[PDB]
């Protein structure tokens, strides 16, 4: 919650128009410029402490991004700082549930906003 | 909040990605295959009938809809149907108010979503 509110404004300094998800949809929906970008933030840590999604919740939000055409991405809060991780990186188990493995360490926030940015530069040109 | 509702599901079953702006962001944020749509519901009639939108609220969703890149709609609940008004079709009152003149009458769902519908296979092809 704390992290989310960091995040949503962070953005919103960089130009997106954002909305949180109402107390299943992304936690954060962040558009700019005809880009749509869509976080999780850093749903768990299992037995292995590997950061998972559960079965349902990763499910409710793939589908949210397939029919949004919304670029997905896992947000795990670093006691160090914030890494975003494309969702397709992450890997289904055994049981249906999602898991980071660890090799990972996704995006900062600038590098995600600078894929936004380049896709608008695309669109753009 | 009954139409609003209303509208959600519809345009859940239609294939969009919806979210309610949580309790200033456009009522409702629709997504399908990269487009963008933003919706604001019935604000209100002043004293010559007119439907009409408040001055900061209609800045909080203009800006809303120059930075996402999405096309912003008023949605008229009527008595007969619903009808959706490009926001570029509203008038800027003396007061910085905007109203929806009467002629306008918008578009049904079905043709709302058919713009939806044309932006994309300009996107595919």
């Amino acid at each position: 919650s704390a992290v989310e509110r960091n995040i949503v404004s962070r953005l919103r300094d960089k130009g997106f128009a954002v909305v949180r998800a109402p107390a299943p949809i992304p936690d954060i929906i962040a558009l700019k410029n005809g880009v749509i970008i869509l976080i999780e933030m850093k749903s768990r840590k299992d037995i292995e402490g590997k950061i998972y999604v559960r079965r349902e919740q990763a499910e409710g939000i793939i589908e949210f991004a397939r029919k949004s055409g919304g670029s997905l991405f896992l947000g795990v809060k670093k006691p160090g700082v914030l890494k975003f991780i494309p969702f397709e990186k992450l890997r289904r188990t055994e049981t249906g549930n999602y898991v980071a493995d660890s090799e990972i360490e996704g995006l900062d926030l600038e590098d995600l906003v600078r894929l936004v940015e380049a896709k608008i530069s695309r669109t753009l040109d």
